[PDB]
């Protein structure tokens, strides 16, 4: 071919420095690895073995089965994976799902494993039926669930949704809320079901029952179209459970916008706790999920599992309430007619000077 | 949104000729290739249709960065080609440096720079990639090497010329941390045109994109009494913490203090009020990449820099300063409002 | 393999073509072939025959989608012949396999919810009476009514097409009878009543209210939004297959079968006397001046 | 005896049933026979399935009333292998055997109807952009459109549904954008627009006039009833058995063919608004609610 001892001869060099340039830099001075690395792309070698070019002095080699970096949720998880698998010198390999589903998924995994990883993440959203399946293909290599779901039998963490449905309602009870609307994600997706499972739950525990339940598609947009809608429907609760912190964005934009004030009138309640929430106006309670968390520490967990010791359990994760400004103590006073006639007076005024 | 029987039945030509150029060279006189090619690119179309890519970023956490990685890793898939990443932290060129000397040693045949860089460092990074072609995705337009941006100086101009047009005269500026190419071109950009309309900004001061450095900069500056009509910031997500900072001062956002904004993020068009911006397509940016360094490798492309088209989108964050009457547009929204108090009454 | 029959209406019909693409979607998941039969009209030598065809082409089993008064649905499943034989369009008190919605509760809700939003004047708008779901309706709204010490102010045949819905209710308000409300036999029928009214000075809801039955998926956005009665047509095909099945194994409910319906509350329904200058007309009338000042120059 | 296959989206859907009931009618006038395969979804490997099912079932003639761009319809006619193939929905570009409407006509009528009345500023609702329909039909409106010297103000996505004809002009005039016309992919988002038009507080036609597609038996009751354009699928369905049993003797017209539509004048096209009240008599409106509003 061009080979190891072609690169050497004409670029002045040993091939004890050629091959230990080939794999990382170590015992050679930084100013003759570029009469190496020059001396290779002027010629186009490379390896035999590319994995003997990944051969010490150990590897780990993970994959990561993720959805659309895109979404903010899944890109926070996978920066810390790639970002602490760093610091303990493994590497990451993410295939990314562009949807949908579980033939989708199952896809994904065929071509890390064909990659030849070590050890599996799967930050996908999936049903327990369906992650057994998922499961069922990773034959024999060590797999690590970020979104189960069914109490699952396998390996994962995840964030309770069993306490973070459960501290939002129970926020609002004791403020004193009975008239609440619920604005879930797609109920395609497990994770608005299971978030909306247990909004169910824990109402019924306090005897109240939604006086609305609706379903947006995570967008905020979808918040504040669904909220028109309800409100437009003539349907005004005291309060909402919202499944995602942009749906709240959507919902607060409505309510601002149909003549009502955030919190004082209508309490909201988020999920999440984006960076933004902190600053939407007004600032918004909700509930916290460490995302750079749970991907730190899925890998510390994924090398334990490679290892055969870890919990070989499924794992949950704390979340907590975040208070701020959109949760108040009801209030259905509101603005008196005559209160309102003077307002629109002031802009037939304001009307009358215009051409 | 335009068709493949638009870019046909403006150009002249059958659907046949259009589908018979998005595929190959196979009975095409390079010459009616011309008609078509330039009604594609004259109208926005972009028809559906071993190569190992490396990407140096930054951090995923980051939104914009997320978006182009997607984009890029999305694309390459289309093309049948594996994309590789390589993040960066943290701050500054031996950083970077060293990211793309893990992509080498990993023998990848092109290489993205997802990272932002001023051009002296940028230079310096070029030198490290060492006889691979080096697509960057962060520089200026004054650079000799390969890159693709969005046209700061049209975003610029258009927020500053919106505003002007809207007759505000007091205005501030917000901008990232000077740290950032991205922002101090930004800048440069918003005082070069201010400039060409005899004004110039009444105060400025450097966030760190995030929000809330949005909401405490603004803080300061109106508490320390100074009170613009109108604001230019420098991203959608400070352009928040201002407005917050704004209506916890008791103002008004658009009809006290107008405010634009950058990027046009996906909840911008949500804000409250939703927020007049300038629309930059990440995905966009990350999918043209990955064409454009295929293209590189094989020897041909535009050994060139290359601008990518922006747009402003107004909204509801900017109205004529308020020594003016208000527009009946502004009116109209008012009364929408009431109109919907009232019918939640009984008596 | 499973090969089964559908005696159907034409598929024109929009309820019908929702059952047959349920039956031919569900019997593919189950892995067995579908074979149409329609009948042009009417009645039940037409059925009758339909059968006779889809007999010569040796299926295992039949479903008869197309509608049937209860003693010509037996001279049907006599020509059935030892082949099994569900029917989607028959009565509750059939002896034979059927599979239908509940007209008894579609009926009654409707009724009840009108009664419990204070209605005394009420009219009735069926369909064609030639047919049997028709029929089966207006004995369930006067079945009803009765039972609320009711008798309708006015009773009216449409052909279950938007234009006699309109064509009928004009006739009827134009003959001076103005009831405050209206059970209407289908969401199309319904549509032209609520234009009939419109067109007619009045208002839907809150002069006159109006109920449908079906629920399609159009209704959401009738102007205003139709209160309804909702029948899962889908389900009911995609059902019909499951137990066909099973029949020609011997086993299932060679019963009578009945499915569940819901009263939609939207638009169309409110208390009578509302009467004049509510909140929401004020509130409509200033969203119109809204849009007038929104066209002015500055 | 001739036997004829066809290949169909879901008759649940409401103009494929159209076809396929005028198919199966017309089929028995004629004494042959049909054998529908559903088709879900969505694309070409979908409609490339159900066609290898109708050929394993040795039918003597293709119907295809499955939407496919000119591209993937080649691709269909060529797993037809040796039979005979009618496809009822392509563009009127192609070379195979094919009945269409003519959305080149569609599209102009409408566009003319409004142009016509004197509009210049200009809303389209579209169907997804996934369907051929739809892009034919949105190409259309831009070509005319275009040879009138106008640009649309504005372009929007629906998904056939009413409810998504709602949601897209609520937002578009939550926009601020609020054109005088509005041409829209079929009848159904056309009444999603009416409505969203209606509860914004306009008046559709006096201010802003809608255009519809299809012509279905609901839109003469709309309120108000709806311009829109004619198409007879009763009539197409029909016609397709005609010209199949004709090409499975050799003769026919091999060619395409078009199906002329119609204009439909009703109650939501008229002249763009002309007229504003002046400032004060709009105060003043405004003063006597604010009168009515302090009583309540």
């Amino acid at each position: 071919p061009v080979t190891l001892y072609d690169v050497a001869e004409y670029a002045g060099v040993s091939y004890q420095t050629v091959s230990r340039v080939v794999n990382q830099a170590s015992h050679v001075s930084a100013k003759t690895r570029e009469k190496v690395e020059a001396a290779m792309a002027e010629l186009n070698y490379i390896p035999n073995r590319v994995a003997q070019q990944l051969a010490g002095k150990q590897s780990l080699l993970i994959g990561v089965a993720t959805s659309s970096l895109a979404l903010h949720a899944p890109s926070q998880i996978v920066a810390a994976i790639k970002s602490r698998a760093d610091q303990l010198g493994a590497s990451v390999v993410v295939s990314m799902v562009e949807r949908s589903g579980v033939e989708a998924c199952k896809a994904a995994v065929h071509n890390l494993l064909a990659q030849r990883v070590s050890g599996l993440i799967i930050n996908y959203p999936l049903d327990d039926q369906d992650a057994i399946a998922v499961e069922a293909a990773c034959t024999n290599v060590p797999a690590l669930f970020l979104t189960a779901s069914d109490q699952t039998p396998l390996n994962s963490i995840i964030f309770s949704h069993e306490d973070g449905t459960r501290l939002g309602v129970e926020h609002l009870v004791a403020l004193g809320h009975q008239q609440i609307a619920l604005l879930a994600g797609p109920l395609s997706s497990v994770d608005a079901r299971l978030r909306l499972a247990g909004w169910h739950k824990y109402l019924t525990r306090n005897q109240i029952q939604p006086i609305a339940e609706r379903e947006g598609d995570w967008s905020a947009m979808s918040g504040f179209q669904q909220t028109m809608q309800m409100l437009n429907e003539g349907i005004v609760p005291t309060a909402m459970l919202v499944a995602n912190d942009q749906m709240a964005l959507g919902a607060m934009r409505a309510i601002t916008e149909s003549g009502l004030r955030v919190g004082a009138d209508i309490s909201v309640v988020g999920y999440d706790d984006t960076e933004d929430s902190s600053c939407y106006i007004p600032p918004l309670t909700t509930i916290k999920q460490d995302f750079r968390l749970l991907g730190q520490t899925s890998v510390d967990r994924l090398l334990q599992l490679s290892q055969g010791q870890a919990v070989k359990g499924n794992q949950l994760l704390p979340v907590s309430l975040v208070k701020r400004k959109t949760t108040l103590a009801p209030n259905t006073q509101t603005a008196s007619p005559r209160a309102l006639a003077d307002s629109l007076m002031q802009l037939a005024r304001q009307v009358s000077r215009l051409e």
